DNA sequence: CGGTACCCGGGCATA
DNA sequence: TTGATTCATAACCTATAGATATGCCCGGGTACCG
RNA sequence: UCCGAGCCGGUAGUCGCGCGGUUCAAUCCCUGGUGCGGGUGCUAGUACCGGCUCCGCACUAUCUAUAGGUUAUGAA
């Protein structure tokens, strides 16, 4: 449910015009980044220091008290046993690690509410990693053993005898899941590949569960794993394969939004007494610095502003915060056709890496959303050009291109790795202090929005007030195929959302190998015309590519006597939006999907 | 000079 | 869908988790008394 | 290491066509849009009325930190 929503507005236009309040915000919002910037390789400083004998188990008190340590030192005096051990067990090395980065002890009073925010977002950092990348890393590093690449490019494909090893392969995974329990026998008659490869993933000693896979076990306990996924890194780290963040650091040294509410507010941007705020509204306490007549802390859908922003001293972060808050295959247009049916119009909408939205109607009127507009309105393109003229002019990335690894789980190489980054922290510091990185992030939200919006109002004049879109199901998430740019796939579906206007999916399965005029496939031709490549180092190169957003049509009666071609020409786009057309009608007509497109 | 008791601000804990 | 190994700093995208307030005490100062 | 969109043709619903011609749109500064009125500012010939610009009435628009893949750059 949306339970909280924000208005993501400008710092001037956010804060009334007081100097002292907008100062000692940003003063707050820096220490509390260098905090958490320092827990965080405190953290993986002592985890590295104690994986001598065995890996220390990482919860809530652990990063409270590293944090509580590196602010105040031994002035830390907790009143709960468990919180004593673990200052206990962590001050040691705490002052050793601060020496050798000279990190100085801010002492920051009143940090309760920041303190347990970052320990809260370490945490989460930890948890998701964890979670997201274990499975995959784990099978990652179960597909290099086995090279499956090197026996792919060797072994002869779609044939029975590779096809005996991926199923042998495939009947192992569940064994390795511990889902289906292997007999003396099958144990026995592994190869020593396969053994060995059972042996070390049982190293790790992953949990069971008695009637659910593994992936069960992760998602019910998935803070247990992490010293399997520690080991994993380490495995990983010794046989020489690339190496993975197992411990994410904050290492981002620009500004970084925090959380302010009203006791920081009142603690360090009003600085008046806890006795004096209690006897004061949160709506007049609030007025005094914020400006809440402005429309980004208007109410919507009976959410309230409720004292909570996080600002990074360029753009602030009104959330608005519902009354009930907590208080501390369906999307396919298969299962959608009536909401199609009544719609005053229908569009349907071919994702690609360039043509990121092309679209079409009933009537014809064609219209796309390139790649390229997309980079020109939001800007992206122009901000790092002048990103990258700022750092070859200051000489930041000369610096940084030498700084070593942070994914690396040997002790000594993360001194020197630290003992860099200290080497040259003040310029890259000072170089990052400037205000264009945060306005850059201000001006990019700005120009997404607005893209956004001339995308909205354009389709709505094109088709109508009133329409419906469908979408191709296709989208590269999270993943992304190499020499490829990344595109916007998924998120198209949650700005329609926003504009009230509804989207659909639907499959992409064989939709720009069929010619809409014949309905036929056999005689579409894909990749006949060759011409020097389009990218301009690789032309330079001397390199050839193959056309693939040009089909044509080889049936005779797609053609004209009069042509001399001998085939008409289509576009990839235009062929998959005409699919896609001819599709929805057919659902629509209570025909279903037609058989030239559907899967084997 | 020496000792007792109350209030305020901040530190620390927990839902 | 569309092109043909290791590291760091940005970005784009995608996915995950979290998105504040009240109470106890303690010690340092002050008022009061002997 | 580069790139806006629409229209007319070579095209016949064709190409990262570094194919030809033509129209307006953005490069700084800016949270975005939607319906109402006013104030008068500019746009058109005598209330006809569309458009751009501000004012304020109310409906709507979730961000943050981290990891992964990729891109740009700097190193290998
Ligand atoms: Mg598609
Ligand atoms: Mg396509
Ligand atoms: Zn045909």
């Amino acid at each position: 449910p949306t339970l909280h929503t924000c208005n993501k507005t400008s710092f001037a236009k956010a804060f009334l015009p007081n100097e002292t309040y907008r100062q000692r915000l940003l003063d707050y919002i820096a220490i509390i980044h260098q905090l958490a910037d320092h827990a965080s390789h405190a953290l993986k400083f002592y985890i590295l220091s104690t994986s001598t004998s065995s890996f220390p188990v990482v919860h809530e008190d652990t990063i409270e008290a590293i944090l509580y340590l590196l602010n105040k030192g031994e002035a830390w005096h907790p009143r709960k046993e468990a919180k004593k051990a673990w200052r206990d067990c962590l001050l040691p090395y705490v002052q050793r690690y601060c020496q050798i980065v000279g990190f100085i002890h801010p002492n920051l009073r009143g940090e309760q509410q920041s303190i347990n925010y970052l320990t809260v977002s370490m945490m989460t950092n930890l948890k998701v990693n964890v979670q997201e990348h274990f499975m995959q890393m784990l099978l990652r590093y179960i597909n290099l053993r086995f090279d499956v690449k090197g026996q792919k490019q060797r072994l002869p494909p779609k044939s029975d005898a590779r096809k005996a090893f991926f199923t042998r392969l495939r009947y192992l995974k569940s064994v390795f899941l511990f889902d289906v329990v292997p007999e003396l026998e099958f144990l026995d008659d592994l190869t020593p590949l396969e053994s060995e490869v059972l042996e070390e993933i049982w190293s790790l000693d992953l949990p069971f569960l008695p009637n659910d896979p593994l992936a069960y076990a992760i998602v019910a306990d998935p803070m247990s794993f992490f010293p399997a996924y520690c080991k994993l890194s380490g495995l990983y780290e010794q046989y020489g394969f690339q190496r993975f963040s197992a411990i994410p650091l904050r290492r981002s040294l620009i500004q970084s939004h925090v959380r302010i509410d009203t006791i920081i507010l009142y603690q360090h941007i009003l600085c008046i007494t806890r006795r004096d705020a209690e006897t004061v509204e949160k709506d007049d306490l609030w007025m005094r610095v914020c400006n809440l007549c402005t429309k980004a802390f208007r109410s919507r859908c009976g959410m309230h502003f409720e004292g909570s922003i996080t600002t990074d001293g360029a753009s602030v972060s009104v959330y608005l915060k519902h009354p009930e808050a907590d208080k501390y295959k369906a999307l396919y247009v298969e299962n959608n056709l009536p909401a199609c049916r009544a719609a005053e119009n229908v569009v349907v909408i071919d994702p690609n890496k360039r043509d990121i939205l092309y679209c079409q109607d009933s009537n014809g009127t064609t219209f796309r959303y390139t790649a390229n507009q997309r980079a020109v309105e939001t800007g992206s393109r122009r901000f790092a050009k002048r990103r990258e003229a700022m750092k070859e002019e200051a000489g930041v990335d000369l610096i940084e291109s030498r700084i070593p690894s942070h994914k690396t789980m040997n002790l000594m190489d993360f001194t020197r790795y630290l003992l860099v980054r200290r080497a040259d922290w003040d310029r890259r510091k000072e170089f990052y202090s400037h205000p264009a990185h945060t306005r850059w992030k201000w001006h990019s939200f700005i120009n997404r929005q607005k893209s956004e919006s001339d995308l909205i109002s354009n389709m709505r004049n094109k088709y109508g007030e009133n329409f419906t879109v469908v979408m191709g199901d296709w989208s590269d998430a999270g993943r992304t195929a190499r020499f490829q740019t990344s595109s916007k796939t998924k998120g198209w579906r949650t700005l329609f959302k926003r504009n009230r206007i509804d989207c659909f999916l639907l499959d992409e399965y064989k939709t720009s190998s069929v010619c809409p005029r014949c309905s036929s496939s056999e005689f579409v031709e894909k990749k006949f015309k060759t011409r020097p490549h389009s990218r301009p180092w690789r032309r330079r190169e001397g390199k050839i590519e193959k056309v693939h957003g040009l089909l044509g049509c080889t049936n005779p009666n797609c053609l004209q006597q009069a042509w001399t071609s001998g085939m008409r020409y289509w576009n990839r786009d235009m062929l998959s939006t005409c699919n896609m057309l001819l599709i929805v009608r057919s659902m629509l007509d209570g025909h279903g999907r037609p058989e030239v497109f559907s899967r084997s």
